[PDB]
């Protein structure tokens, strides 16, 4: 059993109040008041982020932890917060975005955020059985939470296998993908094998809530996985008891228009 497994147990053992206060203590949280209502009313001419994924992928780019270029695939695009961010990057030529949609899943949000004409959205798509095709940048933000860490580790393994298939088709593509439960042993093994052939490493964004152990893997960074994971588990285990609120920060406004 790992520090991550123990973190999960403590998380599930929180009362409702302990949980609500732990989830958000000390985290970065974008201020989405205007964005949410603009989405709610059906306004399409808006550059504000369609979801909280935009600021996470933006944080990765700006830090230099991902280099988004060329033909991008967004696997599991959901509302499209990553697809929109990518399409607004001048170095990006196109975005092929896929997501399952359907009952209990987010369809793409359709707006005119900068670069939108360059995204091809395909909802109703299961990326786990789709044959890969050419891409320069492979992104994947899939990983649905579950109180059951074993299920979370299996969902995570399926994401890493998916990336191995796209790397097989595109050996040179840069990848960035969520690793939902990076402490699970089948996940640590999978990520070691990925790292040994493709390079890369793990990093925590400051926007991820404490209720999730997610970390993002990218071929543009480096560092020991086991160490990356155990450092994060300890930070997470030490935040239990913190009373501080989230740090609220502005939401992205990527602007509108075609490219
Ligand atoms: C609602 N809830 C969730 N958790 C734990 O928190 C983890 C994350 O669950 P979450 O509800 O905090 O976020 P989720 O990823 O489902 O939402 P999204 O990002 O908008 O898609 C769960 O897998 C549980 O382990 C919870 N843990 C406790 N103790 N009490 C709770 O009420 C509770
Ligand atoms: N097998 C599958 N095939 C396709 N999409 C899937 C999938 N499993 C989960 N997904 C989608 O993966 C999405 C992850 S949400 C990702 C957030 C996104 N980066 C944003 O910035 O808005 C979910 O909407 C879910 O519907
Ligand atoms: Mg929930």
């Amino acid at each position: 059993m790992t520090l991550g497994d123990l973190w999960k147990r403590r998380l599930n053992n929180c009362t409702k109040e302990e949980f609500f206060a732990y989830r958000r203590t000390g985290i970065l949280e974008t201020e989405r008041d205007k964005a949410r209502e603009l989405l709610r009313k059906g306004e399409t001419n808006m550059g504000l982020a369609v979801s909280r994924g935009t600021a996470k992928l933006a944080w990765l780019e700006e830090r230099g932890y991902v280099n988004l270029k060329g033909e991008v695939v967004d696997l599991g695009c959901g509302r499209g917060g990553w697809s929109y961010y990518a399409a607004s990057r001048p170095a990006v030529m196109g975005v092929k975005a896929y997501t399952i949609g359907g009952k209990g899943h987010e369809a793409p949000k359709m707006v005119t955020s900068l670069g939108w004409n360059l995204i091809k959205f395909r909802a109703g798509m299961d990326v786990f059985t789709m044959q890969p095709h050419r891409a320069d940048t492979v992104m994947c933000d899939i990983g649905e939470s579950s109180p059951d860490a074993a299920i979370e580790g299996e969902r995570t393994r399926k994401v890493i296998l998916l990336m191995e298939q796209w790397k097989n088709r595109n050996p040179s593509a840069s990848c960035v993908f969520k690793v939902l439960a990076p402490y699970r042993p089948e996940v640590i093994e999978a990520l070691h094998r990925f790292q040994l052939q493709w390079g890369g490493g793990l990093v925590r964004t400051p926007f991820s809530r404490n209720s999730t152990h997610e970390m993002y893997y990218s071929t543009a960074i480096s560092g020991n996985i086991v160490n990356s994971v155990n450092v994060q588990s300890r930070k997470l285990l030490a935040r239990f008891g913190d009373q501080r609120g989230p740090i609220r920060v502005p939401e992205m406004d990527l602007g509108v228009g075609t490219r």
